[PDB]
């Protein structure tokens, strides 16, 4: 049977990294794309055609699960795999996203947050145990992604109070004996775009110990060249033995260029959100199907895609459907998004593995941008 | 190879008869559920989903296709059965439903109707065009739905206005070989609740020969009691060697009880569209998933149901997503309650094949009504 948790890195070129993470109800094959679940639904999918797709992993979040259908009613209906039926790993984030892009709701204190909408509450200690009563494989330290931009000394104070809520966070999932020997933890680094902050952090996480390091603080409106220099200095400052996690990372070409920095899993919202306004990726860059040079076009969305949607409807079809406001038009525009997401999972991994990487981004930038 | 057309009896109760329709895209069953596919798909299912609940054949509409994307549009992508995914046979309703709902947009004469959103005409010969544009493999003659209620007067001069446009529909049908070499031709009748108006109808209908007969003119406002009475001297009045079509009708009781007067085909937006709204079918009737009492509800939708649903998600999961306006929400409320029409539509051909229908229909009612 599979470990509670093991990182093993089966290739390398330059930073990059290929592997898998074996957990109890997994393997994760990495670098890995998350598609987001957030309310216990990959929208407009159901778990089958997400798995059909090729994730190993989904994402859910604490906040949103806390709020409606609530932790302890998750926990009573025999956690959050069993109520939405994906039986492998999950992901949860912690909140901390939350306690920035909703911030204007909240009451915050060295001890926590309070959320107004009814009141709620997240802590390092609530955190920790929602993400319990929900049955996460892979927990999220209570953090704060600070804002962007920060000034050196409130991306400082920000960060320092993250690092003891992370404290916080590993004493809390050690004292439920359930969740520490069935579940992951990782930290979350902060630090905005400082390095010396970075560095702080990078330490404070390696001191306390965690199973995998998320790259916090970005994907907040910092742009691709910022987030790459950041990720430059970032990502060494990590443990080497261990997955990095870039939370809310991204775009086709960001995914290729943080995978060259080092990355090893990613979540986003683009594909399933963008892909049920109309857009649709290929290896030709992103259309947008609503466009009337699509009534007429018989072609699938992209032209190498191997997923059912590209196999079986037109562009003139989805066109049609997306235009019309009609539910298959999101679920078609998903399953090709998520299936074309992780199908450029799959060529980054193959590619590491068989030492021709760069050739591939260099390809990749090539057509994408053209 | 199968014939253009043939409709069997092989068992019969009283009135009710099962058997089959043979065509060339496939076989249907009957007594028969026609799932809706008004906009070229059936609300929030993939076609292969249509297929695995057990229908034989969809719905589609003259009227809506015209306006969105278009019937030419459509001819030239390939035909509807291409464009939408679905390679069974399509039965298209040919507006005169439209003419009577939309009758605000319209101005009517004795040649047609014409709607003002832009204008579009719909006559007999265009009607039967736009369906031979779309494919269709059941094509119905263009009549008009006389409004609920009517006076004789008015009944019998709709009714004899539809009489003539349904000699015209035969006729622009016979004068396209390819339609009417692959295609079927149904005609509607009319009357309004008047029996000496549906048998002048009937009799006009016969007279110029179709290969199926719709009951137009209900589902209308008009109450099951009084559908009953009409459906009771309206269904003889029709050939008895060819299939019995009810228009737009209806609830799982609706149903029983006009299989029960003659009927061997069906549709309704019911189960998919108050599935969107929250409505379960069940065997002991329908429910509303929205109910509080259902959000740590285990069960699955119905205790019986063979359906992909009711094998995997409970109430509380389903109550979850349709609270949350979730697309997988719709998805398989939809799913579930198409499966259970068709399951319901598999009762009663078995039924009928074994000679216990009547107690079928009284074990039916009996519960679903508790
Ligand atoms: C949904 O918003 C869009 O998708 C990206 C999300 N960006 C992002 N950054 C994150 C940072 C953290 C963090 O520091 N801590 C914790 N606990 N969770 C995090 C989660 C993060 N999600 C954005 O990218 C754009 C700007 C394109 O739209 C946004
Ligand atoms: C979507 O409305 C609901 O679903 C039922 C539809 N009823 C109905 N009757 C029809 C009659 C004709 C006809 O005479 N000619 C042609 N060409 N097409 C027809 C189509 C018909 N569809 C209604 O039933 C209720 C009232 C429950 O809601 C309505
Ligand atoms: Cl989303
Ligand atoms: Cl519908
Ligand atoms: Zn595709
Ligand atoms: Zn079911």
């Amino acid at each position: 049977d599979r470990p509670r948790f093991s990182f093993s890195i089966a290739a390398r070129e330059g930073k990059a990294r290929t592997g898998t993470i074996e957990m109890k109800r997994g393997v994760i094959r990495t670098p890995a794309f998350m598609p987001v679940g957030t309310a216990a639904t990959v929208k407009a999918l159901k778990p089958e055609t997400v798995r059909a797709t090729g994730a190993d992993i989904i994402l859910g979040n604490t906040y949103h699960l806390m709020l409606r259908p609530g932790a302890e009613r998750i926990a009573k209906l025999g956690g959050l795999h069993s109520f939405m039926g994906w039986d492998r790993p999950i992901l949860t984030d912690s909140g901390g996203y939350q306690v920035m892009s909703l911030s204007s709701l909240t009451k915050q204190s060295e001890e926590g947050v309070t959320f107004k909408s009814s009141r709620h509450m997240l802590s390092p200690e609530r955190s920790i145990e929602i993400q319990h009563l929900l049955g996460s494989d892979i927990v999220m330290a209570f953090d704060e992604c600070t804002p962007y931009p920060a000034t050196p000394s409130r991306a400082a104070s920000s960060m320092e109070r993250s690092m003891r809520w992370a404290k916080r966070s590993r004493d809390a999932f050690d004292s439920r004996k359930e969740q520490a020997e069935n579940a992951a933890l990782f930290g979350i680094q902060q630090g905005s775009v400082f390095e010396n902050l970075r560095q702080q952090s990078a330490d404070a996480l390696a001191e306390i110990g965690f199973d995998g390091y998320a790259v916090g603080g970005l994907a907040v409106g910092e742009g691709q060249d910022e987030m790459f220099r950041v990720l430059d200095f970032s990502v060494p400052m990590l443990p080497d033995d261990k997955p990095h996690y870039l939370m809310g990372v991204g775009k086709p070409d960001d995914i290729v260029g943080a995978v060259e920095r080092g990355i090893d899993m990613f979540d986003c919202v683009l594909p399933t959100r963008s892909g049920r306004n109309g857009q649709a990726f290929t290896w030709d860059g992103p259309i947008n199907i609503r466009n009337a040079r699509f009534s007429e076009d018989l072609k699938p969305l992209d032209s190498e895609c191997h997923c059912a949607v590209c196999q079986k409807w037109s562009r003139a079809y989805i066109h049609h459907l997306i235009r019309a406001g009609e539910i298959l038009g999101a679920m078609l525009m998903t399953e090709h998004n998520i299936a074309f997401y992780q199908q450029l999972m799959q060529k980054i991994r193959d590619s590491i593995s068989e030492g021709r990487f760069s050739q591939f981004a260099q390809d990749f930038r090539a057509r994408y941008f053209a």
